[PDB]
């Protein structure tokens, strides 16, 4: 296996129409907002989130994440402000349940019954007569804050599954790190990011147990953490081993973040865990080397 | 320990409902958009049955999709004389119920292969290992039932014309919201008591007693549904199922009970029960439960 030529076929995009698809999702989720007599007055931002907006797609079957955000109702996490965490008694108007549903209604109404399915976390879109497969997630304003200062949050998106919880997201920075990175490695950073997919995908399909539990998110944050030292060269394979090197090595001891540099990527709320990245890691180390005399499950 | 069993027989079939039921609509609705017949129709894919009420108990059961044909439309004009199509503005169909259950049957082939599909009578048995769908997947079209000359003045819900004939209506959404309602009501106790029946039901039907037999599990949903809300109250499910046994049978006789929607009487010739029979079987549960 020509692991060079392999990484560097694996590095390229899904496609070329990878914007041409995710701006046509955006565009029809927001005409089915507009047409929403309901919706069509609230404050609500549309846009694509997800590896298609960041680029690192590599399935050309993978649905467009487009994050529907109701700006005036807000959720914020206060856990890092001693002190700062009453209810009012007026209910508010507009609440997320209700939100959901009149999205459920306006998705409906756009692009059929058949096109729509409501899940715990966002509507699965798969609408024909548009050409449109999307998941269109129902979010809130989601804030973060760092002091007791009013004006001192970090401000993303927040999800309410149907089954309980709340999630956290925050997409704009997820994106914006992705670019800063991308230009600090020479585009370097998502062709090795949509490598090291491809190369969990093809794991995973080869009945690989170790690949499964490892998303394509979990990769993009675990590619972002490798310093941007370990992208120079001119070997994708050299790369892709630096990163499996890194990663392996300071795991451990480390305290990471999601690409976003604000959510922690692992603890409790995670459905990942530092061992199942280790056991991954060391498959990959494995799977790329040339003649292996020896295998490691021990 | 009538408590602890009760306690016990009351929890869901498993944690992994939620999951079987949206992967079944998931699948039969991937299904219906690779029909090049039916992906251009107005058609809704929605679970009903147990799963969508959440009074599931076995595992093994088939979670229940409907696949509504909603530009077909079947007219209840029984309460209302006087009202025909024409004073509904319903125009003739091209389109039949024949062929769109035909065509409902390729679809479903078409995906899960045609040893993973069967035609009975009302719906199509799936059982496809590689899409994990075990399923009862029922065609049906919009029915409405017209309450007063006004064109608008219908109640809508679902039809299915069994390929033996006949007509049978069926109003899942209405099932689940009262549904919903009376386990609010209830703290959540209406659910649970009625899968702690369902699962005693199953019980005495394995352990060979006949009058268990004729009782089916939606029966027995509506039956308990019909159970004031007073009688779910307290921290003792037996008691609860005791006072909904004893309240069903002391005023089945004089009742004209209705289906938990409200809308379809309890009993009659339209059903495949009678009252002779529920009174058998809760004469045989209440015994069984004293009697241990
Ligand atoms: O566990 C998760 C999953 C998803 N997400 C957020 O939701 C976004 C989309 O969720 P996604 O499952 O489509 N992952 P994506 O990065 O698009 O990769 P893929 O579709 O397989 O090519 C992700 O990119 C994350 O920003 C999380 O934050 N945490
Ligand atoms: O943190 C999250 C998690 C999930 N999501 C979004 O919610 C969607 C559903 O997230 P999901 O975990 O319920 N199911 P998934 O397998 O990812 O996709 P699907 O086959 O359509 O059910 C994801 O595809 C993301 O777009 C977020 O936006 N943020
Ligand atoms: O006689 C009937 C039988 C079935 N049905 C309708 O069809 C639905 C599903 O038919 P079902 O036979 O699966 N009964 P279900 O309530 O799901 O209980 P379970 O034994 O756990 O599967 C039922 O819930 C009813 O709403 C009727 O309306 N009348
Ligand atoms: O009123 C009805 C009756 C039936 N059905 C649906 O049609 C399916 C088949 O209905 P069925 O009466 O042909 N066979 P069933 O009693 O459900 O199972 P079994 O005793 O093992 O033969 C049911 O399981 C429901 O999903 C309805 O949806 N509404
Ligand atoms: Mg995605
Ligand atoms: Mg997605
Ligand atoms: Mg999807
Ligand atoms: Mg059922
Ligand atoms: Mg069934």
């Amino acid at each position: 296996i020509d692991w060079e030529q392999t990484f560097r076929k694996w590095s390229k995009p899904s496609s070329e129409t990878e914007s041409t698809k995710a701006e046509n999702a955006e565009r029809m989720i927001k005409a089915a907002i507009n047409s929403s007599q309901i919706l069509s007055t609230k404050d609500i931002s549309v846009f694509p989130q997800g590896s298609y907006r960041n680029n690192t797609n590599v399935r050309e079957d993978s649905d467009v994440d487009i994050c529907v955000c109701l700006n005036t109702l807000v959720l914020s996490d206060y856990s890092l402000v001693p002190g700062m965490n009453l209810a009012e008694l007026r209910t508010a108007s507009y609440t997320y349940k209700q939100f959901k549903s009149d999205l459920e209604t306006a998705l409906k109404n756009k692009f059929g019954t058949l096109g729509v399915s409501r899940g715990d976390k966002a509507f699965d879109v798969h609408a024909n007569s548009y050409r449109v497969d999307a998941d269109v997630v129902p979010a809130i304003q989601g804030r973060l804050y760092y002091d007791k200062n009013h004006n001192a949050f970090i401000r993303g998106t927040c999800i309410k599954p149907d089954s309980g919880g709340t999630i956290y997201n925050w997409p704009e920075q997820n994106y914006s790190n992705g670019v800063n990175k991308n230009k600090s490695t020479g585009n370097r950073f998502k062709l090795i990011v949509r490598a090291i997919k491809r190369l969990r995908n093809h794991l995973a399909e080869k009945g690989y147990n170790t690949a499964k539990p490892i998303p394509s998110y979990l990769m993009e944050c675990l590619v972002y953490i490798v310093p941007d030292q370990y992208f120079t060269g001119d070997s994708y394979k050299t790369n892709v081993e630096n990163c499996i090197n890194y990663l392996y090595n300071q795991i451990d001891s480390s305290d990471w973040t999601e690409i976003n540099e604000i959510k922690y990527l692992f603890g409790s709320h995670q459905m990942w865990n530092k061992t199942q990245v280790k056991e991954f890691l060391l498959t990959a180390w494995s799977y790329i080397q040339k003649n292996l005399e020896h295998h490691h499950h021990h």
